[PDB]
């Protein structure tokens, strides 16, 4: 297909990210590479407004790429058939203890290079909670179920968040992945399950700079 020709065995990305947690006003940047056909990818992040954040960088990590999956043989590839035009992605992540986050995200292909923009608002996170204490340790291995959806996939998560001295934040997804494409057809995916491996590396003492890395790869459910 015409997006898995432009979706090269190697593929450069950069994000802008803006937003509010509990009012506060923050932008991160970000670039990175990886290999959308092995489904990993790394990429290099600051905080260039708001920093440092009064919250855990945590609670964007999961908002900084899902042109990176492997896709079994037999499995449709969503986000690799979608480009030029590329997609969109928007989520509600309801936290545990109150918190609430929406993000709206673009995907474009700019001369071979993957362009994000996202938009985050999160609110009612407990001043006391260990996002807004920085008191969490990243997050658990995710199980992602991909469901077709008037030709878009929607995507539902249950998710872990670590926090200080052991136990967890529980926070549900569910996410409505939509391509922008206005030209051309599609093979659409049946329902099917992504892993995802997101790990914190080469963070700074305040989160002001923080390095990803994700695995993500489809399989049968």
């Amino acid at each position: 297909s015409k997006g898995e020709e432009l979706i090269k065995e190697n593929m450069r990305m950069k994000v802008v990210m803006e937003g509010s947690v509990n009012g506060h006003q923050f932008k991160c940047t970000g670039e990175g590479e990886g290999n959308p056909y092995m489904g990993t990818q790394t990429m290099r992040i600051k905080v260039i407004e708001g920093g440092p954040l009064p919250f855990a960088f945590d609670i964007l990590a999961t908002s900084f790429s899902r042109t990176f999956i492997k896709y079994p043989k037999g499995i449709p590839d969503f986000f690799k058939q979608s480009f030029p035009e590329g997609f969109t992605w928007e989520r509600v992540t309801r936290y545990e203890d109150g918190g609430v986050v929406t993000v709206m995200q673009d995907t474009s292909l700019e001369d071979g290079c993957l362009v994000y923009h996202v938009q985050v608002r999160g609110v009612d996170f407990p001043s006391n909670g260990p996002v807004m204490q920085k008191k969490t340790k990243g997050w658990e291995p995710i199980t992602e179920m991909m469901y077709p959806a008037d030709g878009g996939l929607r995507g539902y998560t249950h998710m872990a968040l670590k926090v200080d001295g052991g136990g967890h934040l529980s926070c549900s997804f569910v996410t409505t992945y939509r391509s922008k494409k206005t030209v051309g057809n599609i093979k659409m995916p049946g329902i099917h399950a992504v892993d995802h491996r997101l790990e914190r590396l080469e963070e700074s003492d305040n989160e002001m700079f923080v390095v990803l890395r994700e695995h993500s790869v489809a399989k049968f459910a």
